């Protein structure tokens, strides 16, 4: 079996498997909307109580699966509970990174397209707010393919369809490499490239000054508590899923990333490494760009307005606008987003090896058939989401949302109720170079599920090109069943 070549480059690769879009695009209209400074609270009593123990548990899964040649959920699952519908269950760990990947690359893949046209400066110039946005509102819409009327399909521009297709042979240019070779070489050098581009682009947006407003009234508006939504359950619903999807966790990512560590090599310390590395890029650079940026731009009246567009206005429209009107700012364009593009490949390649680790360990493909076969089913996929309205979010909402909290308490109850506590407990800790803290025994047994599972109750009692996702994503449930089929008889 392939395994990670340095304890470095397995750390900067799962640290690129978490920092990713999510980190600079979500985050920030997360906490804006969600209680902006006090949605901390939340934030870090999830990450403690569900994102550290699930982060640890799912390293030790995939290790645990990794020493007996399997790498994905559905073999891992029968291994912990010698039960088909353990199997079953192990599909939603290729289905889910399998759907997230459909629509995760293809935004992607803006990113790279504006990171084109913002370096050799084919981007719009235009007073006041409308005036200004309106040209980069055209941009996007003409690059996304927005119909002109009521009608719900999109028409992507033949650029942006290049651009689709070339992101994609980037992501198999590194994926059919492999592990080490692949994967861990592209790490140890996109991760300090994506921390310099940040911390610059702090920097640069910190020395920001208009006559609308400072950088320090665009962190005050950021980080300006409200307390009083802490009573909201759907902060902590929002939160939790902040967490599970900032750090990778029910996506079965992790887990085959893992499974290629070797048996006796420290997973407390790697994975405690990684989870810390990404919420500094999360909280300290992802939350002090682009929302402090557009209140220093466009001042604190406009601030609400822009906080409501949500992320795709605040990352590929508002945030252009701003660039276009300071000095040098097509630059400050593409740096945004190339950052954007190595965050989001860094995760796309991790959200895609799952299924090329299920072809090669389970259907005994080679590593070259794995990768193009993977990419082939993606890039199909990918033209509902390319060609549908309302499409992606079907996808983020069933697999990258309600999924990845199913599937955290799934493999949660598998490996430390049905597979054993005390048994668990001894596979996280082997090999570490430090121990988990004894509490956290109590907390992955009775607190991390308890929690979920009332998140889950909570969360149930509060078009037709929806049904048309809805099959499509059901059908490659039904597809990956037969697969896993195939590969038991
Ligand atoms: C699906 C995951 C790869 C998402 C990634 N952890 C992010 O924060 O963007
Ligand atoms: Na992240
Ligand atoms: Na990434």
């Amino acid at each position: 079996r392939e395994h990670w070549a340095t304890r470095l480059g397995l750390i900067l690769a799962m640290a690129g498997n978490a920092v990713g879009l999510g980190n600079f695009l979500r985050f920030p209209v997360q906490a804006a909307e969600n209680g902006g400074g006090a949605f901390m609270i939340p934030y870090i009593i999830a990450f403690l109580l569900v994102g550290i123990p699930l982060m640890w548990i799912e390293w030790a899964m995939g290790r645990y699966g990794g020493a007996q040649g399997h790498g994905t959920t559905p073999a891992i699952f029968y291994l912990l509970w010698r039960n088909r519908f353990a199997k079953i269950l192990g599909v939603f760990g290729l289905w889910i990174p399998l759907v997230v990947a459909i629509y995760y690359v293809y935004i992607e893949s803006w990113t790279l397209g504006f990171a084109i046209k913002f370096l050799v400066g084919l981007v719009p110039e235009p007073t006041d707010p409308d005036s200004i946005l309106r040209p980069f509102k055209e941009f996007l819409y003409s690059y996304i393919g927005v119909p002109k009327g009521d009608e719900p399909i999109l028409k992507p521009s033949l650029f942006a369809y290049i651009v689709f297709l070339i992101t994609m042979f980037i992501n198999v240019s590194i994926l059919i490499r492999g592990i080490s070779k692949g994967i861990e070489r592209f790490a140890k050098i996109a991760m300090p490239t994506l921390f310099i581009l940040a911390v610059f682009l702090v920097i640069r947006v910190f020395l920001l000054e208009t006559p609308n407003g400072t950088a320090a009234d665009g962190l005050n508006f950021l980080w300006t508590p409200d307390f009083e939504k802490l009573k909201d359950p759907g902060v902590w619903i929002a939160a939790v899923g902040q967490i599970f999807f900032t750090l990778s966790l029910g996506f079965g990512a992790i887990i085959t990333y893992a499974s290629y560590v070797r048996k006796d090599q420290d997973i407390v310390l790697s994975g405690l490494t990684a989870a810390t590395l990404n919420e500094k890029a999360e909280v300290i650079l992802g939350g002090s760009i682009s929302i402090p940026a557009a209140v220093a731009f466009f001042g604190v009246a406009n601030a609400v307005a822009i906080a409501k567009a949500g992320a795709f206005n605040l990352g590929f429209i508002t945030l252009p606008a701003i660039f276009s009107q300071t000095a040098g700012g097509t630059f400050l364009g593409f740096l945004w987003f190339f950052l954007l593009f190595f965050a989001g490949l860094t995760s796309s390649i991790a959200i895609m090896q799952p299924m090329i680790a299920f072809l090669e360990d389970e259907l005994k493909l080679s590593r070259k058939h794995a990768v193009l076969w993977t990419a082939a089913i993606v890039f199909f996929s990918a033209h509902l989401v390319m060609f549908l309205n309302k499409s992606l979010d079907e996808m983020d909402f069933w697999a990258g949302t309600i999924g990845v909290v199913f599937f955290g308490l799934t493999e949660l109850i598998i490996f430390f109720w049905i597979f054993g506590a005390d048994k668990a407990w001894e596979e996280i800790n082997r090999g570490g170079i430090i121990k988990v803290p004894r509490i956290y025994y109590y907390v992955m047994r009775y607190i991390t599920p308890a929690f979920l599972a009332v998140l889950l109750v909570v969360w149930a009692r509060e078009h037709w090109t929806v049904w048309i996702t809805r099959f499509y994503i059901i059908g490659l449930f039904l597809f990956l069943t037969f697969l896993v089929f195939l590969a038991e008889r």
